[PDB]
């Protein structure tokens, strides 16, 4: 069939694009991405997620280089430390897709456009099964990275509290993740990131900055005790996270 040989030539073209981000050739990355979109067939067959994320990824470097209300942060998302339920108001209905026009990413705001390539990829990813069953433990992470992306983005942007809300839907999904060691290290990365954005977002009372703050220390400093693989890394995240502390007891708090 078509669709065989659509789905083949798609999957090479994201390899290609993928090994030119790790290139660091963020245009010729962002255009294999943007030309394969526009020439797949606009009924009967799901793009590849990674054409999304490998296109945000590639137009968000490029601005690196040339340099609803439910999305912002609530002050009661800091004292939560469950993980991500069944359902998820962000991911949109797969009917919402763009099927063309993708030369559009090149144009305005940059950060913008990753951050929409970005929900895309969340609703390709949150799709639910035909099968019935609930979101695949591979779906989950990657969406759980998806959301990290979006927090980076929107933190490079000076969007803080809609980052430090994304980072913490990423950490909900890590958690809902069989536990193991490579989940253990982005639940801890997905902490840093929050406190990291926490510290530059000026409508978060400083009590609950140093809540959060100590919830991640705490957690950190007990990483530590099994004598990680990247001890040094870790060693500066906590070292920040004090710094973080000092400067809202010393500053904000009275």
């Amino acid at each position: 069939t078509s669709r065989h040989k659509v789905q083949i030539d798609m999957e090479r073209q994201v390899q290609i694009a993928k090994d030119l981000l790790a290139q660091k050739k963020f245009l010729e990355a962002a255009k294999r991405c943007q030309q394969t979109l526009d020439s797949l067939p606009k009924d009967g067959l799901l793009p590849d997620p990674e054409l999304f994320t490998i296109f945000a990824q590639a137009v968000y470097n490029m601005e690196v280089q040339n340099s609803k209300e439910e999305e912002r942060l609530a002050l009661h998302e800091l004292a939560n430390f469950s993980p991500a339920n069944e359902h998820d108001d962000e991911i949109e209905d797969v009917s919402q897709l763009r099927k063309s026009g993708f030369h559009i990413y090149f144009e305005n705001d940059l950060y913008e456009n990753a951050l929409d390539l970005l929900a895309q990829a969340l609703m390709l990813l949150g799709r639910p099964t035909a099968d019935g069953q609930s979101l695949t433990e591979n779906s989950r992470l990657r969406i759980g990275d998806v959301y990290i992306l979006m927090g980076d983005i929107e933190r490079e942007a000076e969007m803080f509290s809609r980052a430090i809300h994304h980072y913490l839907k990423a950490l909900g999904y890590y958690k809902t993740l069989k536990p193991a060691e490579q989940v253990t290290e982005k639940v801890i990365q997905a902490e840093f990131l929050v406190c990291d954005a926490l510290r530059w977002v000026d409508q978060v009372p400083a009590k609950d900055k140093l809540k959060r703050f100590k919830h991640a220390k705490a957690l950190l400093e007990k990483h530590m005790t099994t004598r990680p693989k990247d001890s040094e890394l870790q060693q500066a995240r906590l070292a920040q996270i004090q710094d973080d502390i000092d400067e809202v007891q010393e500053n904000q708090q009275h």
